[PDB]
């Protein structure tokens, strides 16, 4: 990507429009990553949200997003558990809202397909796939790159290439981590499954943790603050905001 | 392998059809992995569930499975060796039976061939072997690789051109690894020898814990729970359910 | 870059010109460093130094120091956030001020443009965007070179070449870092965010002190010692210096 | 190395051939290593077994072995230590099984060869003079490679040439190595010198146990158990059984 | 460089001439090195041996020295603060004295020039630059080639090029080193700013310590013993011989 | 170097002449180690072996070593310095053995000259210096290569290529090591100075020890025992046979 000088005196002289994001917190035009141990729920929220941005309604009651192309790429799972994932999400969405999702969202399998970024051929492609569309989601990073991802050297290169292509196109890219690579990303949010801690603390007998999970912004350089959200888990691992109430007098000893 | 990308509407109006799966938990055309100390009986098994694929008998009391084609690589056992095992097990099933495992199941040694799946004519090979098959088992992973199984660049390399061959011929693959290759893997599956705690645990002696071997799936995503196995080590090795009784009231102090 | 050898009986006869600074404590023609943990205020501190040596006023009370052409190369931000942070510090400065900055200032946005010092490309570009400047500003480091920054013989050529364009231009370089690499630096400076030990000492309650951020030369060779000096944050991030007296009796028990 | 797929009805029908095993628990046309810590007698015990299988008596009172041409390659030591152990050996050998030995056994210095099995000019004659042979000794690994044996990658590579080796031509292969590797072995025997601990519980007495090996294999697959068998160390030394028994009642405190 | 062979005979019959020493227990020839922390004056104390070496007063008041042109390699202080040491020490030599200096030494500075002893360019150079020389010093070490100072075989060959020089041309070469190199160097001094516990004994009033440096010879193979030496710092950091007296009885308790 | 196949029914018929031991324990044509930690006397001790070997008489009062041309190289110590090492030992030959050290004895400095084992140019010079001759004495190791000596596979490089000139010259080969190597070498010998605690059970006061150094043999596979000797340090630190008592009632509580 290259820019043009900034125009300071301009700068000074009239308010600039307001800053666009892409998520809460994330500015398009630049590269931001969801992080979770594996099998948190990232896939799930992350088909989710590029639902919403792609035109769908705002399930997850995070704020309300600008509307944009959205394209989805997973490496890691079949194509056949894609399609039952979709199904479940259906059932959450009028249909209008599927339209409309449809309408914007696409989703291209990757399984065995062995992209690499810092691969002329994939790089190319992945550019010319960002062309035209305001978010791009890479599940997971681990399978874009043949590097190691504790050089800081060549996952400086990997996430410069991700930059590059958000920077030059536009579309804002996020990748999804199973969990430095943080170090290198101005924006992160994350996915925590209910502890046996945080149950006690919010009403929720243990036994049922296993339906909830926090989601928040761990790392955020513009816009308002985002209060961390939790999420119930439905049939099909679907996500929506979850009914709590603190339980500020103990039921027991904690 | 290429995919074409998700018709999501087709996806949201009706459910797709149920999840194909070739083992307990693992989803046809991804790769898995049998995992336990060397010595533990993977071989054993794997012999028997490829048996099984093929058209052979339920002797595991596993869940019931679909059959199809079975290609079994044994890269580190002496062929004789091979006859031995095959000649334990052949006692167990009948006449057309034993035709049975034979049409559906093919054994190829590849001790001192050093196959490299990193390279060219083996990733070929490997390819072709795999089309118009439903299983190929790979004993051990260690020798399809010339890697340091510590590096997760190289490993991911490895284990990207096992989806790649599974994903495009629609055979699944799973590689046996004597106690990371777990991060990369989507299920896992392991063997550990009855212990001398689990021996008091289901009122078997000492000293005869030697003939039990416990069975489960440690990694997996789709699917309902499959419960631990308990197997029976018979003459040869050859596993069978064997029926243990859980000991309520200890004989003595554990 | 290419010395004339020294004449020593002039050296000695003749009174040395006075040593010429760039910044507090820092020789015009060298490298120099600003490290803090990310988000501490590098960016707008940069900024504020940039904008003043380029003509405009020392809002920061710092030294008053000479002033020449500038050029800001911002690496991590994307253009819309400059825009913004211009914005907020332009309410700081008068027409004729602004008109000052403008003259003497030049930024231009890298964010994805991969610059490599290593690379001859850059090298050259770089060398040749210092020449006639006075300072020249890199934000951050970390997105001028795909090296390990904890190994000496790669951070030598990379630290080294651009001691070779400060040199040869006669444009000084300070690069930002985020939270070794200074064992190569003879300039360093640093940010750190008032912590609740400071705030005592200071006469700062607690849940105010998130208003000061503290500057300082970690690292000189030459000039007079640089006091310490504590910032308030304004509207935008903008720095002024608020001046703080210290907490002679304690208003507690630290 | 290339194998014929398995007839599976044949395995079943007919009894599987009798193991061939080149020595105790190790099935010919293998890879195999006899591990100690350097003197411990791994070079004389090796000749001894090797004088063995070549047709020589059976001195070490081991299993009789099947006998076959032999080839003994020493790198570390020179030729006259060799002339005057193989002297020392002939003590023990009438006229007729000297000849034995010296018609089935060929003993090529190498040392100050530098042989390389990862060079092809090493790995085609190591490969061309196993052709029509029972066994080959390797003294020891280290001088057969030049990769970090602590290296899986390298050590792989290293190991299955020799595994292709064997399996190619039949000829067994087994390496001697000075006290990770055994990883990648089937077959490991082991020496290891009498123990002040083990003396006592043998009934010999201190100051004697210097007289005393043992041997045993610590890995193996196939085959009835080996027993550790005690040998004494004679004159040049030639190892002997020298059958000890087990002292019952200590002679003291232990 | 080259070397005839050592006539034994010759070497037997009479007494070779007296070792000639560049510095203190340094044979000329050789290679050498001067240790300690950063700041602690290992620039100030080269500049007056050097000064020493080529003619000028022994101000030091270390042993006496053999003269001969010096030429001193500054690489990381900028030229002008070059300038204001020479004009510091200038102040303790009369006019002949800084005639005899000017004759005998040659400055060059090499700050942002980027030498490495490993590049031909720079080898080639650095020997012509040594031909017809008494000492050469080099300021630092660091600034002179591009390696990883911890790894022994590239510093083998750093140092190994440096004995190249000095051997083939005569001309000895000391190089400063900011606190292994150690272990390849037969001559290392050092120096150690005056600890809290040494100002103890010597009478110095702590905060007055800043003002001493101790000098001292820790590696050196022939010669006769070379006695500390405690350095005052005077006006410009220049070094003067400092007449302390040992504290026999503390002056209260240290 | 390339070997014939062993005479086996010859080596069983006949004894074989005697073993021919370089030094102590050191069968010849092969290559062994000196080491100790630097200071300890190597380099004098190593000249008066060499002496010994070339003609000279047994001042050591090791065991009558046969004789034959010795060559000496030296990288590490001015020619100067071996001067003056070379007329100090003179002191204790007769004019006669002056003659025969001479007469058998090449000493050639490359200090500076930069030997690297692995590079064809090297290896070649040091084969054809080692032609005709019984010992060839590296001083030290770290000068004739440029592997990291922590490297097992370029360190069996190194090794094994002085292996190849011994083995096909018949010139053994000694290298002194300042102190992995000692497990690539079956031959080791080394140098202790004498500790405070052996100062007093021999009788020696301190302040005197460090004119004592023993020396014996750690590493070796045939020969009688070599029991340790220890060695007074004359003028120029020539060694000769120490005359110690040992202490056996103490002279008070060590």
């Amino acid at each position: 990507a290259t820019h043009k000088p900034i125009n300071i005196l301009e700068a000074f002289a009239a308010a600039p429009p307001p800053l666009d994001y892409v998520l809460p917190n994330m500015v398009a035009g630049t590269v931001g990553a969801l992080v979770s141990p594996g099998g948190a729920g990232k896939s799930m929220l992350a088909l989710q949200l590029a639902a919403q941005i792609a035109g769908g309604p705002d399930l997850l009651e995070v704020g309300e997003l600008p509307t944009g192309p959205v394209i989805y790429l997973p490496a890691e799972d079949p194509p056949t558990a894609i399609h039952h994932r979709l199904h479940a999400l259906g059932a959450h969405l009028s249909a209008e809202e599927r339209q409309a999702v449809a309408d914007g969202l696409l989703i291209q399998p990757l399984i065995g397909s062995l992209p690499n970024i810092m691969a002329p051929e994939w790089f190319d492609g992945l550019k010319r796939a960002a062309e035209g569309r305001r978010l791009m989601v890479l599940d997971t990073l681990r399978r874009f790159h043949i590097e190691e991802e504790n050089a800081s050297g060549p996952m400086a290169q990997v996430i410069g290439r991700m930059e590059a292509i958000a920077a030059d196109t536009g579309c804002s890219i996020v990748f999804l981590h199973h969990a430095v690579l943080v170090d290198n990303i101005r924006w992160q949010s994350y996915l925590s499954s209910m502890t046996s801690a945080e149950a006690e603390e919010w009403g929720v007998d243990d036994d049922q943790r296993r339906f909830f999970v926090r989601f928040g912004v761990s790392k955020a350089n513009y816009g308002a603050p985002f209060a961390d959200r939790w999420f119930r888990r439905h049939d099909g691992g679907v996500l929506k905001p979850a009914v709590l109430e603190r339980q500020r007098k103990s039921k027991g000893v904690p």
